[PDB]
């Protein structure tokens, strides 16, 4: 299914190389410009184990996520992966455990260990 597609396909964006976080660009989005440290960003996302369980997504609360980029205010691969991502585009992250959630798991949706794939949509960024 699509995590493993990303598994075979995908694109590594971790500056140390270790197949630690894999993005496939899914559609290709308008502009030169990516959001930088600091940018409010908005996403909408679809998450789930890479067993295929799903988690969460925002489309389900017509509730678009908002952040700040670059500050450690969500999981390392997403502030790896969205910092490479232009307005518009959607990708498929999927994401090892250290880049994730690690030992402590997100109990219970998420567990120890867990790979997890996401799909992203960066809908608008906006310096602060
Ligand atoms: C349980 C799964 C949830 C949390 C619902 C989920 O879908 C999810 O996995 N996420 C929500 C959308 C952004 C990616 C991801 C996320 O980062 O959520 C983070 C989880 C917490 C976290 C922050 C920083 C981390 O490393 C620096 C970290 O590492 C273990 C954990 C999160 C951020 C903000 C709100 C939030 O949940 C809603 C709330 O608490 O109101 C969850």
């Amino acid at each position: 299914g699509a995590p493993a597609t990303v598994t075979e396909q995908g694109e590594d964006i971790t500056s140390k190389k270790d197949r630690g976080v894999l993005k496939i660009v899914k559609r290709v989005g308008n502009g030169e410009e990516t959001p930088m440290i600091g940018d409010k960003v908005y996403v909408h996302y679809k998450g789930k184990l890479s067993n295929g369980k799903k988690f969460d997504s925002s489309h389900d609360r017509n509730e678009p996520f908002v952040f700040s980029l670059g500050k450690g205010q969500v999981i390392k691969a997403w502030d790896i992966g969205v910092a490479t991502m232009k307005k518009g585009e959607i990708c498929h992250l999927l994401c090892k455990p250290e880049y994730a959630y690690g030992s402590a798991g997100s109990l219970p949706k998420i567990p120890s260990n867990a790979t997890l794939f996401f799909e992203i949509e960066l809908l608008d960024f906006k310096g602060e």
